[PDB]
């Protein structure tokens, strides 16, 4: 499927107590979450080509990769990792993190038939999903 486009969140299950377990301090946990209910989101992709930029004031996230090859970003709550995204299924990718030791971490999207964008973050047990559609 083709993720392209601006995507505007409107759902958030688990964010904050994924920050939470993950035992970011609560005074820049509720920065965090408020600049997280209102990101912008970009994406660009180009067959296993992909552009994701995800943007609040507080933190913007800008990642340019090729399926299949591996790629440096941070986990959610700060960390310097490596990626390594692979599709799953035809229509939902996986990213598998290692740091650069602790909670094995993830992130997953997938389009529905409807063109809403399904995120996942995972650490260990504790699952965030956040719902978008497209602008
Ligand atoms: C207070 C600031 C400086 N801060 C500090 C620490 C952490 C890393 C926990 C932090 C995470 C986010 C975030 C986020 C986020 C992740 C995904 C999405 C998304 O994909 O929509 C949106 C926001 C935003 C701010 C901070």
């Amino acid at each position: 499927p083709n993720f392209s486009g601006n995507w505007k969140i409107i759902r958030s299950e688990n964010f904050e107590e994924l920050l939470k377990v993950l035992g970011v301090n609560v005074m820049l946990r509720k920065i965090a979450v408020a600049a997280a209910s209102k990101p912008a989101v970009e994406i660009k992709q180009e067959g296993d080509t992909f552009y994701i930029k995800t943007s609040t004031t507080v933190r913007t996230t800008e990642i340019n990769f090729k399926v299949g090859e591996e790629f440096e970003e941070q986990t959610v709550d700060g960390r310097p990792c490596k990626s390594l995204v692979k599709w799953e299924s035809e229509n939902k990718m996986v990213c598998e993190q290692k740091l650069l030791e602790g909670p094995k971490t993830s992130w997953t999207r997938e389009l529905t038939n409807d063109g809403e964008l399904i995120l996942t973050m995972t650490a260990d047990d504790v699952v965030c999903t956040r719902v978008y559609v497209r602008e």
